[PDB]
C-alpha cells in the first residue's frame, strides 16, 4: 500500500515520455510539472489503460481528444491523413501506450523495480468518469497543443 | 483462448464474486469467441493479468442493471441513481472480483488493480483473441464477460 510515489519513478515516467512520443509520432513532448491529483478527472472521449504488476501495482493511463488522436494516428503514419478512429486506427493508439509503457518498465528494471505490462485495452465514449485505485499521479503533456495530452499513473504499490 | 483451467478460474472468478456480493445466482450462458466487443454498456471493468497467461478480464453492463447491482451491494436497499457511492460499490465489485481471481489463482501469474470506467456508448477496444461470455444475473443477459489473451 503506497502512500506517495518515488521521484524515480517519475523520472523515469517523464523520460519514457519524451522519448517514446518522440521516436512513434516524431514530435518532441513538452511534459508539465507533475502532481498528486484525488482521482482522475477525463475531459476527453478517449482513454487507453494498462495495467502494471510485479514491481509496481497501478496502471498507466492516458487520454484525448477525437481531434488529438486523429493527429497522433497520423503522425503514427508519417503523416498521411486519417480521418475516422477505425480498428486500425484505434489500435494504433493502443501501440503509443504500449511503446511508453515499454519504456518505462524498461527503465524501472534499473532502479530495482521489475514490472510486467498487460497489453492496452481503449475506451471511447462520452461522459468518461474512471476510479483508479492506489496514489494516483498526473502528467500533463503538451504533443501537438498546449496540454492536449493526459497522463495518468495509478500506483497501488511499489512506491 | 488455451489452457481450459485458465479459462474456469478466470470465469469463476466473476461467478463467484456475483454470488457472494449481489446475493444471487447467475446463469453464465453459453461461451463465444467474437472477433471484436459490441458493447452496450455504461459501466466497463478492467482486471488486467500479466505472468503466465497475458490480457485482461472484462466485464460490464447496462446503467439500469448497474442501479440493480448497487441495490444488492446496499443492504438490499435502494438506488435511483448513478451517483459516486455507486460508482464506488462497482469499484468494489472490481477489487472483490480481482481478490477472487488472485485467491484461485494460486496453483504463475499477477493481478493488476481494477479499473472501472463509466459513461455513455462505451466501444472499448482489446489486444487479443476475446471470449464473450454473456451472463443472467438480474435480467437475460445483463452482464457480458470478455476475455482478451495473448
Amino acid at each position: 500500500g503506497s502512500h506517495m510515489m518515488d521521484a524515480r519513478i517519475v523520472n523515469a515516467l517523464i523520460g519514457s515520455v519524451y522519448e517514446t512520443i518522440r521516436d512513434v509520432l516524431g514530435i518532441e513532448p513538452k511534459t508539465g510539472k507533475p502532481s498528486t491529483v484525488s482521482h482522475i478527472e477525463i475531459p476527453h472521449s478517449l482513454v487507453t489503460v494498462i495495467g502494471i504488476t510485479g514491481g509496481i501495482e497501478g496502471s498507466l493511463i492516458y487520454s484525448f481528444s477525437s481531434e488529438t488522436a486523429l493527429k497522433v494516428v497520423s503522425a503514427m503514419m508519417g503523416g498521411m491523413e486519417y480521418n475516422q478512429l477505425d480498428e486500425l486506427a484505434l489500435s494504433a493508439i493502443g501501440e503509443l501506450g504500449n511503446m511508453t509503457a515499454g519504456k518505462l518498465a524498461m527503465k524501472l528494471e534499473h532502479l530495482g523495480k521489475h514490472v510486467d505490462i498487460t497489453p492496452p485495452t481503449v475506451v471511447s465514449g462520452r461522459d468518461l468518469k474512471i476510479k483508479s485505485f492506489g496514489v494516483i499521479l498526473k502528467l500533463p503533456i503538451s504533443v501537438f497543443s498546449e496540454e492536449d495530452f493526459d497522463l495518468h499513473l495509478s500506483v497501488k504499490s511499489g512506491g
